[PDB]
């Protein structure tokens, strides 16, 4: 079972302007083959399907816990996309939009028209080409070593996509999110590498980083490393998955320092609200009446 | 952000027999168009994409919270499929399996060969025809009324699929899960109906049940209604989403009794472990050495 | 614009037995790559997209008219599938079905479980592997000769699929439909062949039949040829598409006799009603109340 | 069975210039999830699969007849797309196009290159992202109330897509078509709402409009309402489906006026011919010889 | 079984500048429905599945040999796409690229972002809309006449796509490749047409060309015709498939001259190397160390 | 550019019986996610897309050469499927088949009806659920280390699928092919492991075998190891890719013996011909006339 906390894993800066094509590129990190939907659903199904949950408990705890962190990653990437598509962030009411004045004319010429037609200028479950995420992006073989090898590859392939998207947009909301997730992805790759070392004797973490560029060369990632976040494996559970530290110990591949298990989630930051976009009819064309109904429910 | 508890939402009975084609039908309720992956991902993305999170807070809390419940529903359906596919449930070691003796011969003739080739006799992210779940099963329009109307429909279409699968298998593990999820789906359809009533004045809950058969006629659902679970909207959050009761109030469509918000999750039941299946190499062909490595991690 | 007549293009025999796997194979002829949805949608979009509607009028009339015939072919194939899936054909009410008695147990083991879970034991828009029909099965290049060459191929590939399905089931409902559509497909292949002959001088009709087996060797097709239906290109329009006979003239490839344009549709046969299937909740679990509401609409 | 009339459901204005990206957006209303292919094929298959065709005849007549109207809607949307892609509308012959002069250079940079490579600058069976229409967009459950609830939702979701596309293009051919189909979609949603009211007692039409913007605020839709088209359910059959008026009666949700069944189709307008586009080889590179062959067939 | 020669079927000119949208269009000729993956895989599977390999040997030889030529065609189209995407062709090392300077900013706005995110600015197995090539583009019925009729259609449909893409780009690398493949596709269509003539008596080659524009009107194709390449069916095998000349004989549909079987492959041209693209991390962010490792392997 | 030799990479045994559901499972090894189409197309496109073809020549030669071997692997798997589907292997003519006698009746109930409807009882480009192979199964990142890590994983995942299919069928044609390809896949995984060792210093070959079962425990694989085929990396090129031995050197992970580069392809075995199947119209309903036309081409 799961619980939800109404906070993003980090504070994101507010967007300054809409950037549809940047949002279309960041979609690769949500619903593309190596996006956060893929890391999430791989680890989630592997955790359900895991055989030997007590006999191999440290490895089960690792996969089950990292799966839970990835729920917050899809949330963070979606918030970033929604920030890049928000017309009036934090504003509950915009008046005077006339459909006959062609208020979505700009959207005719952007890469991803579905953001504006199918979504209400919001994230969709797709990648950078409009390809919808699909369940064949999940690998759940039941064999522990094979699944772990897959997962090590998955995290470094996902890092490669993150780096390429970082190089396509200078938007600060996108770059803050990518910088943070580069650091978290390094933790995941190191954790799966340490798991493989323990089972096979092969020094998988010595292969990192892939590609051969250090996270410290990305300014936003370096800030999170200076805060220690490459050391931290957070235990996203009230009482379970306590044997993480049997695998998550020893040196960080980033800088040789000792890694730690943090009990509990980070404090994080506020959730994002894109505000009213009348031309998208979101949350309504004119939501004044709905706001009144909601206020009356409290009375 | 999210937290995880290592418990299923209910206790499942232990499986007595492998039933591959029952597992292949139950996959409709996991990764088909109207399966639990669809209810989960619809409400999850709607909750991310929600505009007016404070100004429309009771409606946001509702969607965000039900999305969280659906995480435990994909977990429960996956455990059920895994139970139907398990050869040696709860047994850590089986010895003497020889690949050349054709130990997976039976799987040549079952509907879903992917369960045995791509999976290790385990759940996959697909429906009853092998079709993989896909993101176009999600509807996230940004318009509150339209999304809620979609969600009311989605829950009753999902109920229709659950009832049809229930009629295809008499396996007690599958029927226990379906009975419980019929009750929970009734709660969700009623909640979205009540939300629509509040916003539009249209008495959507008077349309229930769809199809026109009461949950009380399904014995495994009636068992859970007798314990009161059709009245409960659990708040799956330590501190957030506290305004659920502004919508989840009044009469249950099942029996006219007053519905309630429960703080926190249900007690639940234990997670399921399908045990060793050597022919699937799961968790390994012979996992003895891996078990020894894991034990040494504790000693160190 | 289009009009509808509440009749099938032929009378079908009444089904005597449910045959799920026969229905799953006949789906190839509805929603597979070379099924009737493909012939329909190819000619429909080609007719929309046609350039030179007046200057090339005889060719436009041909494509626009055959597209209209294909609407009745998807209808006929769907009726055949529904006949193979019907539990109580023509019976409005079945009583005493209890979901807990596993009334759909047989469907756990059939090839196509979607017919029973997603459909109400009814046709779906898919082929014989459960693959859903898709728009990339349409070819609409805008080039007349290339489109006609495609269409000639499409009809003979579709014929090949029909013959193979015919060889898989001896069900009389399926074989009657296939026999009739073999004759109609021969007309369409001959028509597109004659069109290509007129434009290129290449004697495309001399390539027929493909495969090299005559329709007269299939008893149900021979029945319809004995009534003359291989000679007839029906004009499915009140007043339009009158220049068909500029292409549809001369000898039939079947038997050398002169072909004819018939104004208007054939007489046809009655539409099919699969009746009540309570386990599928179709049209309702117990439709008595709905039948009463419908009767009261007339009294009012 | 079906019959065909060589007329569009309305007269469309002639296009002034090619607008490829507008055509790419309007494709959402043809082959996207909530396009006219979806309303068509949903009602068509529901009508085939309907159980109790005599016992529930008024409801069968409604679905079977609306399915037939939707055939004219795919035709109208295709004509609109073809108008937006037509280089020389109504011109049978253009001479002097040289392939080596790069006459399709502009198409390199448009959103939908398939319109120009796979089609001959013509409509395709796809949506606004190039996604091909697929049969899983059809819902045919066999349960009357569930199918009708789906269909009510389908029409208001489709209306939402129509409105968003309307806001992306000011092209008069697109706006005339959308204005007309907004009115027809309102009729369909009202008809399915009235059907649900009769079966369940739930006042579904009181939920309209969705989104909460009136069709009268869209100028092209208002013109068709002033002509009475929101009142009309046309019976698209010579002799069948005569019990429509048992459901299609009473007040229109738009303005409270009494609705009517019209016997027979509207008069409509002429079909569209995009003319010769030599660079697309459509209907041929130089069609002069083909035109001569066609003329000789008449002799 | 197969053997490989490290040469392209023709020499391609070097690219002058990156042209992403031209590459995105040329993808139609690689992984679209009528691209070279389709001609390749159709003939390959037909050759595997062929019944009567000795009794119908001339027809088997034809299909099996043309399948082998198509392997070189996917190679040539991929090289063309890679040329259009290459930043520093023939340069093994570029230094001084900083990810934080947004070196892939231009890629945010191009049609195909996957070329830069999923690929390392390289070809992918997809068409002009980002649609991935799929196995349902193969037709392998087992019936010889039906498969040959399909294949004749396939080659002329593919020619139509080649011509339309030619008209979208004036890039010399693309036009050289298309000009050559127009000539080779004419050979294939003529060969399948001659095969059908021999089996059915229907004069299929009299239908060529489709569309009705001669290859001689395309300057790059005319050059290859002046070199005689429309006459040549190359036998791509050391010792097998020697009965080609029983079908590939008689007159060319292009100019009436006698066609010939050439024993063995053409000499061709060098393979293409796009060089280092640091922002794509291809072959590495900084490959100096990898180059040193490779040099030491020789010692 | 490429050349073709009309030989399979090994001699296959002749089939004794049609086994449709075995063929449907073996399809996983052809057109599924981890089938031979995926190993082929991954290495083929990586070889096209390779940057630093001279500066990193040994690694280019490796990928370009293994891609060429994989062409013969799709050929071998297709021949195996065709063997399992062949009615009259090696027989050019069968007479007396009447379509109206339902000669494909058995195919109504098998898993993969497409083999008989869309194919002429022949291989298709799909996996074990009927899913068609697709281009997103290819990974071509341009980064050498990342691509090699992918390829090492791909070979061991493919091995896992081969072992599971081996356990589903005892058919000798399928098991001979699988035994040989287990040995060849071990060579490929070892080669990519050695390449990764050279570039990173990580001892990837020490992870093998995955799963933890040795090829020598599969009798048909052991047969080929006894002949030395696990030591051989064949150079499938007349004159190119000569620097393979800079990586393919040192110990075999199977048995510690020294591995070798062999110039040129193996001798191989004959290609397979499924013969005439009249009910599939393959190569024709009655191919006598076609055989006569072919013979006359030689006389002329
Ligand atoms: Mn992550
Ligand atoms: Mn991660
Ligand atoms: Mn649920
Ligand atoms: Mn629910
Ligand atoms: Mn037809
Ligand atoms: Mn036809
Ligand atoms: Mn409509
Ligand atoms: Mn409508
Ligand atoms: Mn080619
Ligand atoms: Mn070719
Ligand atoms: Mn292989
Ligand atoms: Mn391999
Ligand atoms: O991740
Ligand atoms: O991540
Ligand atoms: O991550
Ligand atoms: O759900
Ligand atoms: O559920
Ligand atoms: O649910
Ligand atoms: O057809
Ligand atoms: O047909
Ligand atoms: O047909
Ligand atoms: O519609
Ligand atoms: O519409
Ligand atoms: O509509
Ligand atoms: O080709
Ligand atoms: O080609
Ligand atoms: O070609
Ligand atoms: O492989
Ligand atoms: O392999
Ligand atoms: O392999």
């Amino acid at each position: 079972m799961f619980l939800r906390i109404d906070r993003l894993q980090i504070e994101l800066p507010m967007p300054k302007e809409q950037d549809p094509n940047a949002a279309a590129a960041v979609q690769a990190l949500l619903g593309g083959r190596f996006g956060e939907m893929s890391t999430l659903m791989n680890y989630m199904y592997q955790s359900f399907n895991f055989r030997g949950k007590k006999a191999l408990k440290p490895y089960y705890d690792l996969i089950a816990n990292i799966a839970t962190e990835e729920l917050g990653h899809i949330e963070l990437v979606a918030a970033t996309i929604n920030s890049l598509l928000a017309k009036n962030p934090g504003k509950d009411l915009e008046e005077g939009v006339d459909p006959a004045s062609t208020p979505l004319g700009f959207a005719k010429d952007v890469r991803n028209a579905a953001h504006f037609i199918a979504g209400g200028a919001n994230s969709l479950v797709m990648g950078a080409m409009g390809e919808h995420w699909n369940g064949e992006y999940v690998f759940t073989s039941g064999n522990l070593i094979l699944d772990l090898l897959h997962n090590f590859f998955l995290e470094v392939a996902a890092r490669t996509h993150k780096l390429r998207v970082y190089e396509m947009t200078d938007n600060p909301v996108a770059r803050e999110m990518i910088g943070y997730l580069l650091v978290r992805g390094g933790v995941h790759a190191a954790a799966y590498g340490k798991a493989l070392e323990s089972l096979t004797g092969v020094e998988m973490t010595k292969m990192l980083p892939i590609p051969k560029i250090d996270n410290s060369k990305i300014p936003e990632a370096k800030k999170y490393m200076d805060l220690g976040f490459h050391r931290n494996l957070y235990r996203f559970s009230p009482e379970d998955y306590r044997d993480l530290g049997l695998i998550w110990k020893g040196a960080s591949p980033e800088d040789g320092t000792e890694v730690v298990v943090v009990d509990g989630p980070p404090t994080g930051g506020p959730v994002f609200d894109a505000g009213h976009d009348a031309a998208e009819f979101a949350p309504e064309f004119h939501p004044g009446e709905l706001y009144e109904i909601a206020k009356k429910l409290y009375e």
